[PDB]
């Protein structure tokens, strides 16, 4: 199980999980002027959540989940863990973001969609706050768990027994990634006051990703989509596999 | 300086901050469906922002800020603030919010306002979180003295030198509240093991608070005040505050 790994299980479990990553698709013959940003930063995204159901799937203890709660918890965290991986791709790119290979886009760019530049600028502000860290891949993909695992945490609909059961596994699970990421820290050579130190700054780097998400859901909120399915719907779909494949 | 207490220092100047519980103002002789919930709740958070700027000052370190960086990181805050000081006075009140002694309210009282049932029921999961934790008053001011440091931390303007000095003064103070939090679960016997992962578990309860906060905001954002003078100015005028009083 999940709760039985040791810290380097942990974290070979969870580099092995990362997804690929993915282009933009436009055609680069044509005049930038001629796209659409929010267009190439949709389709960015939804061509990305296939590939993180794939990733959540291969978190340890994800899959020990119902179907609901693994819905619940995508749905609360899947702009928190693009714009993890965004901030993560663009730290050795100051000033910029690297969105995907062909789509490295600066401040300036941001001022197409109304609203954006001030999210483009929190980002790059995280991106920045990652360099002077020296966060490392190992401690990236612990993050990027523990926003899994935690975002939806606090807002289960119920405190039936079996809710009680999942909430219980998430928190053993995250209690497991904070030894990893202390694990990490200690065979580093950092003190057990710096590593405490680095916990913290971390995970208090966490609120910031969720503050940036929110402000995101607020601007997508406010224009209506495709008259889609609606996300949950969608999310069950990709993550109520069958096995016919095997 | 704040950077030289020892943690026993730290949590004294911070149980010695506290600001007083206030009451809503409300006559009790009044029938309850005659009173604006929202009225109600704007009056108190009114009054109550003007001991939460002096708490702030006795925060140590804050002071040692310029003016600018004190109005941005309560600005950042102030309903974060709120809310936690709301979680934890509720946490002895299961199913209700004790937003003031003579306003304790529970879920059905939430559906005055449309958007808050939702609002009220993430803060009172968060408030059984804290009672199924225990957490401790000592615990619970180095975490609301985290909100004020981190809340805005990431969103300065500016990377000139004197913005880049303050940034490395928030940081070592958040750095020293770390430490605390720290002393007071070994102190209280805890494991290292376990003191890593409550400090974990209790910095990621944070980023559900800056969820709640910026719901909240969506709610306050989308109906016109009171055509203020900029919440910003009135942070200044508090804050910028004269030596004659001496
Ligand atoms: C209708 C439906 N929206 C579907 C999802 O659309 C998007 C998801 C994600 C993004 C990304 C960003 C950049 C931060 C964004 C920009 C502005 C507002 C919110 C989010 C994005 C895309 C790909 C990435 N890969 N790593 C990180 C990211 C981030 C954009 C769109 C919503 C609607 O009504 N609208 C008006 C858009
Ligand atoms: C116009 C101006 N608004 C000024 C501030 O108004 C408020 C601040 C804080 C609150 C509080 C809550 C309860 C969670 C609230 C409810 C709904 C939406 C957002 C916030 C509140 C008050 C006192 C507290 N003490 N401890 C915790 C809290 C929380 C309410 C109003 C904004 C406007 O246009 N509007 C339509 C309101």
């Amino acid at each position: 199980l999940a709760l039985s790994l040791t810290a380097d299980q942990m974290v070979s479990a969870l580099l092995d999980a990362e997804p690929p990553i993915l282009y933009s698709e436009y055609d680069p013959t044509r005049p930038f002027s001629e796209a659409s940003m929010m267009g190439l930063l949709t389709n960015l995204a939804d061509r990305e959540l296939v590939h993180m159901i794939n990733w959540a799937k291969r978190v340890p203890g994800f899959v020990d989940l119902t179907l609901h709660d693994q819905v619940h918890l995508l749905e609360s965290a899947w702009l928190e863990i693009l714009m993890i991986g965004l901030v993560w791709r663009s730290m050795e790119h100051p000033g910029k973001l690297l969105f995907a290979p062909n789509l490295l886009l600066d401040r300036n760019q941001g001022k197409s969609v109304e609203g954006m530049v001030e999210i483009f600028d929190m980002l790059l502000a995280t991106s920045s706050r990652f360099r002077m860290m020296n966060l490392q891949g190992e401690e990236f993909v612990c993050l990027k768990s523990i926003i899994l695992l935690n975002s939806g945490v606090y807002t289960f609909l119920s405190s039936t027994l079996k809710s009680l059961e999942e909430k219980d596994h998430i928190h053993r699970v995250l209690d497991k990634i904070t030894d990893t990421l202390i694990h990490l820290m200690a065979k580093a050579g950092l003190t057990l006051q710096q590593q405490h130190q680095r916990l913290a700054q971390l995970l208090l780097i966490l609120s910031h990703i969720r503050h940036m998400s929110n402000k995101g859901m607020e601007h997508l909120y406010s224009m209506k989509c495709k008259n889609v399915v609606p996300l949950s719907d969608l999310l069950l779909e990709m993550l109520d596999a069958h096995r016919l494949h095997a």
